[PDB]
């Protein structure tokens, strides 16, 4: 039953600065594996 | 005694609108009691 009056002018988002810039640099390719485990090889390369 | 009025200049002081003029765009005249402004925090872990 209040009587007053409002009138609104402006809602802004503020939003926190967030880039990517190390997904979209260097982890560029995706291998979705459907297994329980995934397994990486590094052969040594040091012939004396 | 005779006389001739040849200048008179009128002072000034250095005034000049910039933050109002840079900053400031859009007026909005409104015709009620009170305005409101309101934010969003926009703001997830």
């Amino acid at each position: 039953s209040m009587y007053t009056t409002a009138q609104l002018l402006a809602a802004n988002e503020q939003k926190f600065k967030f880039d990517p810039l190390f997904l979209r640099l260097f982890f560029r390719e995706s291998y979705p594996f459907t297994t329980e485990k995934v397994y990486l090889s590094q052969i040594p390369g040091l012939v004396n």
